[PDB]
RNA sequence: GGGUCCAU
RNA sequence: CGAUGGACCCA
């Protein structure tokens, strides 16, 4: 308390400089009211210039247009909140007119007449505002598009109206074209990227003209892309700008486009390890019924809401208790989640998307500077987003003398609150220091508490999610005999007690009914507790009167609505969303609870375009009702993909596209493309010839041709693709060929598993003198396994892993394969497995019923090569339902060892290392799962596993040959665990060969049969695999080639050399579009055709029906039509700002389903779920509907991006 | 429920 | 009258 207080406000509310920066500029001016101003003048630039240490990342970009002089300014600050201020507008708006009138295309000239004022702000504000770049465009007719204030473009043209340069300014604002004409490139960038990326596949072998032609035709792209001309138009992506710009009386002279903060690095702004790094430096001197209240700190980027957020974590572990970068701390009764609102629109992305909103805000200002000019933007990020209540912590008060000064700061930050209809007068304000709290000063520590216990009394208890009215997202309807109508869904809020009246409201005239009951897969509880996955039973209502989407709420709770007001964010390009902006006519589907729904929208007053990244407010009207109320999140999806999220603000009042086009493809599709000869065999022969390689002369050669393993990769890439392309072909005419070769083989497996099941139960050679590498690895192996696995299979596991999928069983068949048919029909069951089946029967009230009980499985024939079929077993159903328990847990466990069976990727990623480092090897085994004898399986597994494993397996089988066998192998492929087992047996077996050879076990990675282990192991792993039964396939195990292959990918020294096969005789136009696409993928290098093969492609393209030669698709979208450029595609009907292309699809007729089976499969699955960008939590899994494939094809219109 | 690739 | 798992594509 030094000089005066009252007439210091006068010093503040004159310049607007920090408070103490005022009482102390009077603490050096004897009390001179007008001197005070000057001393702060020439003392503010020491501020602003030791301010340059704060990066200027955010800001605004300005544009002005006079007759035909335009200028695009790009002054910027360092915060959303400044860049939208009242004051930051004044400056960078007036500086924009100093470039207009006086045309100042020079940047230094204006960063000079203003540097006086460029501190009359920073002093008042507190962010490094550096006026960045200026420059202007002289045009004869030019226009500008202004996108928020974030991205600005300037396009001067000629002969074009406003309705042109607007658009072509909007194209420039949504397609960052760094050039104006395809022929604008300097032979630097062009002989950079053309004599750099010439060796690229010139080293790949590909000879001169090829790499020459590819590279070149690639730069034809590397240019058209970045250039206004060959750049698909943005408001009509069919024609490029250069073909729109020509169709009119116009031509772009040039364009300038600035984006608020490009080039500027801006290094990440974490929080936890930011706060924790503050908290763990001043650390140096039963009850889950606790609510979770989300709070965020919001304030000025330097009043240390980072410190004040540390004081609430320290002082709160020093006393009481103890998404995406939020810091939790605990309180005697509640549980908090603290954010830091660091950017206005950077936050609305969060509350909207649903990430983490705020149940209560906390405004950190420092009493040293008072409220800030951009404080209001903070408080206006308040009103504008919902945050219920706002708490105000006044930081750094010791640094203030006179107390009447403080009661003047409040004075202000109460009167800003109440310009934003927040309760200003009745809002709480704590005065205290953050840094001192850390230090340890308890006269201050009680303030960080005085605040904490304000969060304990001003932000009220959030309404328990199980306490609000009833509501439950109906996701599937069933008509069971004796239950009538039942819906199943995860009850979202409230309780439904059996007997109560629920009202089914949503899509049609809302209906009434009454709760007959509620059941899970096991219990039958008389109520539904929100958060549970139950089915709820209804009386007196037909099942064609409900649909997915509707909810089942207590009556009056929620009403159907069609039009409303919202705020939605649009998934940026890199977040897997759209990548072309859209405009006035967006027409998507809106995913609500369990169903899409189409709907049109209207942008607000003045916005005309919208783009990836934007988060626009918009009014939406749907094609028909949903049950909706304020605070209901919804995704925005376009055929499959999620491209935007968003919530509902207020719920309003409310009450080309050709066909005999689609018609023409339907028919062409069903054409049987016809030609003489083995088509395929021609495509192959012609393809070989295209690469100076001699074709097959008989189809007899097609698969008796062995590659050469030495040659330039190109000389080999082509060659492997020769030895493999026609290797799986079925329609192979001549050839004394059969599936009975397949059995013969299958029939050896046994003889082998005898030979080895027998002498593997005889670990007594003769003596004790000598020792065997085999007998040893089993001993290591066995132990290792037991530590990974256990005594026996867990039941908290055997439970969370036993499911019912796949097609056929000894009692079902492809026709009735889908799970609900397994729950409907009485499934088989092996004798030994009977005890489990009942265990289940005792676990549920549903009729787990076992049909015929037997020890047999059916051994059959799925096709494999051109010279042999595969030998399978259709298990008895109920065995399978359990075989999947231990197949499943064997998975989860095989994870510790490093093996991930859910990802053929880690295992083919390495296949590639191998081929380059020549250290890893890849090993193939022959009849993989067929040689695992019980012997080797017994002395290797725990005896509790080895039973639960004997129990569930099929011990006998019946062949088509009429006869039987008594499996010598522990398990046939077909078996439910046979995979995760061979994985584990193989893996362990190799890991042991690792230890005995002193090699880092962890270098062994296995996938069923595909083992990859350190190359030294391969002779031992081979001598072992010998001894223990398996037979190690020389011709397809590599430990030295330039070549490895693993999990479908092959490789020749870093280069991919994975071929493709033309498995069956090609007759359908679908069947062609495949080979043709597979071809395309195998010789494209990111769009550019290797020419050699582009030859044989085009030639065969011509075999296809006219319309279909021209109907093309982006890659990664199937084979319902030739992969090509989707813009060219003519039957590409654009609709509602979302492209739609037509793809062929195998035709289907709806079929009857079993209402129990599915109802049981749905509840049972819901039980399964319970013992097992960031907004895909608005996406469930869909109902059960069945259909048999017909012989026909059908044209399906699907959604689409621009690449 | 239908695909393509893929390990058995 | 086509087993079991991946991984993605439609639905
Ligand atoms: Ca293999
Ligand atoms: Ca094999």
């Amino acid at each position: 308390a030094e000089i005066t207080a009252s007439l210091v406000k006068e010093l503040r509310e004159r310049t607007g400089a920090g408070m103490m920066d005022c009482k102390k500029a009077l603490t050096e001016a004897n009390g001179d009211i007008e001197l005070a101003i000057e001393n702060m003048r020439k003392s503010g630039a020491i501020k602003a210039a030791k301010k340059a240490g704060n990066v200027a990342a955010d800001g605004v970009i300005k544009t002005k247009i006079d007759g035909n002089y335009g200028i695009i300014l790009e002054v910027n600050c360092q915060t959303d909140f400044v860049a939208k201020d009242a004051g930051f507008q004044a400056f960078a708006d007036k500086v924009l007119d100093a470039a207009v009138a006086g045309k100042i295309t020079d940047v230094e000239v204006l960063k000079a007449q203003f540097e006086e004022e460029r501190v009359a702000l920073v002093a008042k504000i507190g962010e490094n505002i550096n006026i960045r770049r200026v420059a202007a465009l002289e045009g004869d007719v030019l226009g500008s598009y202004q996108h928020g204030a974030r991205i600005g473009v300037l396009v001067a043209a000629k002969g074009a109206d406003e309705e042109l340069v607007k658009h072509i300014a909007m194209h420039v604002a949504a397609s960052k074209p760094e050039f104006i004409k395809p022929e604008d490139v300097s032979a630097e960038v062009v002989e950079k990227e053309y004599q750099v990326q010439l060796d690229i596949a010139m080293q790949s072998g590909k000879p001169k003209e090829i790499a020459e032609k590819m590279v070149e035709g690639r730069m034809k792209k590397f240019t058209g892309e970045v250039s206004l001309t060959g750049q698909p138009f943005v408001m009509e992506p069919s024609k490029t700008v250069g073909q729109l710009l020509k169709e009119h009386n116009a031509e772009v002279t040039g364009f300038i486009r600035f984006e608020v903060g490009e080039g500027i690095e801006k290094v990440e702004t974490d929080f936890a390890a930011e706060v924790a790094a503050m908290s763990k430096q001043s650390h140096m001197s039963f009850e889950r019924t606790k609510p979770h209240v989300n709070v965020g700190t919001i304030g000025h980027v330097d009043h240390g809401k980072t410190t004040l957020t540390a004081a609430i974590t320290t002082v709160l572990a020093k006393t009481y208790g103890g998404n995406t970068s939020h810091v939790e701390y605990d309180t005697p009764t509640r549980h908090y989640a603290h954010v830091d609102c660091p950017g206005h629109a950077d936050y609305v992305k969060n509350m909207i998307t649903g990430a983490a909103q705020m149940d209560g805000a906390i405004l950190v200002v420092a009493a040293t500077d008072g409220p800030m000019p951009q404080t209001r933007e903070h408080i206006l990020l308040g009103r504008q987003v919902g945050v219920p209540y706002i708490i105000v912590f006044l930081n750094k008060c010791d640094m203030v003398d006179d107390e009447e000064l403080l009661e003047l700061v409040e004075m202000e930050v109460r009167e800003l609150l109440s310009q934003y209809d927040f309760p200003g007068d009745d809002t709480p304000i704590v005065r205290g220091s953050a840094l001192k709290a850390l230090e340890g000063d308890a006269e201050w520590e009680a303030k960080i508490l005085e605040l904490a216990g304000f969060l304990d009394s001003y932000i009220p208890e959030p309404e328990r999610a199980i306490d609000k009215p009833f509501l439950l997202p109906i996701e599937d309807v069933f008509s069971i005999s004796g239950r009538g109508t039942v819906v199943t869904g995860r009850v979202e809020r409230g309780i439904i007690k059996v007997g109560e009246e629920v009202e089914i409201v949503g899509i049609k005239e809302t209906q009434k009914s009454t709760c007959t009951g509620v059941e899970m897969f096991r219990k039958l509880l008389d109520e539904g507790r929100a958060g549970e996955n139950v089915g709820v039973l209804l009386r007196g209502i037909k099942r064609e009167e409900i649909e997915r989407g509707q909810v089942l709420a207590k009556p009056g709770t929620i009403k159907p609505h069609t039009k409303f007001e919202s705020e939605v964010y649009i998934l940026s390009k890199d977040e897997g969303g759209r990548h072309t902006p859209f405009f006035k006519g967006y027409r998507p589907q809106f995913y609500f609870r369990t169903t899409d729904v189409t709907g049109t929208i209207e942008l607000p007053e003045g916005v005309e375009m919208v783009m990836p990244g934007d988060n626009i407010k918009m009014v939406v009207t749907l094609i028909h009702p949903i049950a909706m109320d304020d605070g209901l999140r919804f995704a925005i999806r376009e055929g499959g993909r999620t491209v935007g999220a968003g919530v509902v603000a207020k719920v309003l009042s409310g009450a080309s596209s050709r066909n005999s086009l689609s018609a023409q493809l339907r028919r062409a599709a069903n054409t049987r493309i016809e030609v003489e000869g083995n088509l395929a065999l021609s495509i192959a022969n012609d393809l070989l010839l295209a690469y100076g390689q001699s074709p097959f002369n008989s189809e007899a050669e097609c698969i008796s041709f062995s590659p050469r393993f030495d040659g330039t990769p190109d000389d080999f890439r082509i060659n492997y693709l020769k030895a493999e392309i026609m290797s799986k072909y079925d329609d192979f005419s001549l050839g004394i060929d059969t599936e009975a070769v397949a059995w013969e083989k299958f029939l050896a497996a046994e003889a082998e598993c005898a030979l080895t099941n027998a002498r593997l139960y005889r670990p007594d050679y003769s003596e004790d003198f000598n020792f065997s590498l085999g007998e040893s690895c089993i001993h290591m192996a066995r132990r290792k396994i037991a530590k990974l696995i256990g005594d026996v299979p867990s039941v908290e596991g055997m439970l969370r892993h036993c499911r019912f999928s796949g097609g056929a069983t000894t009692t079902n068949n492809r026709s009735y394969g889908h799970p609900s048919f397994k729950f409907a029909l009485p499934q088989a069951c092996t004798p030994r497995a009977l005890k489990y089946v009942l265990a289940l029967r005792a676990s549920t009230h549903f009729d787990i019923r076992i049909s015929d009980i037997s020890p047999f499985n059916k051994a059959v024939t799925v096709p494999k090569n051109s010279k042999t079929d595969r030998c399978i077993a259709i298990e008895p159903g109920w065995n399978m339902f359990f075989q999947l328990g231990i197949g499943g847990i064997l998975r989860d466990r095989l994870r510790c060892w490093g093996i991930d069976l859910n990802d053929q990727t880690i295992n083919q990623r390495r296949a590639h290392e191998g081929s380059v480092t020549n250290n890893l090897a890849t090993v193939d085994l022959s009849a993989a799962s067929d040689s695992i004898s019980l012997a080797l399986c017994e002395l290797l597994l725990p005896p509790g596993w080895f039973e639960v494993l004997m129990d569930l397996r099929s011990p006998k089988g019946r062949l088509p040959d009429g006869s039987v066998v008594t499996y010598e192998k522990i398990s046939s492929m077909g078996n439910g665990y046979t995979f995760e087992l061979e994985s584990l047996i193989f893996a362990s077996l190799a890991r042991s060969v690792c230890e005995i050879l002193d090699l880092d076990s962890s270098e062994v990675t296995v996938y069923g049969d595909d083992i990859i282990l350190p190359s030294c192991a391969v002779p031992a792993l081979r001598e072992v695999f010998k001894y223990v039964g398996f037979t190690t396939n020389t011709k397809k195990t590599f430990s030295e080639g330039p070549f490895r292959e693993s999990c479908g990918k092959h490789y020749y020294s870093g280069v991919d050399v994975t071929p493709f096969y033309i498995r069956h005789r090609i007759v359908s136009p679908a069947d062609l579009i495949l080979v043709l696409n597979n071809l395309y993928r195998w010789a494209t290098i990111d769009g550019v055709w290797d020419p050699r093969a582009h030859s044989v492609y085009l030639k065969y393209r011509k075999l296809l029906p006219k319309q279909l030669q021209r109907n093309t698709i982006p890659d990664g979208y199937g084979d319902g039509a030739l992969v090509g450029s989707v813009l060219i595609n003519p039957f590409a009907k654009n609709r509602g700002w979302i492209r739609y292309v037509p793809v062929i699809t195998d035709h289907t007729r709806d079929r009857e389903r079993a209402e129990l089976g599915s109802y049981l499969y749905d509840l049972f699955s819901r039980c399964l779920s319970e013992s097992n960008a960031i907004d895909q939590l608005i996406c469930r899994s869909n109902p059960t509907k069945i259909s048999r494939s017909t012989g026909k094809f059908d044209i399906q219109y699907i959604a689409c991006s621009s690449r």
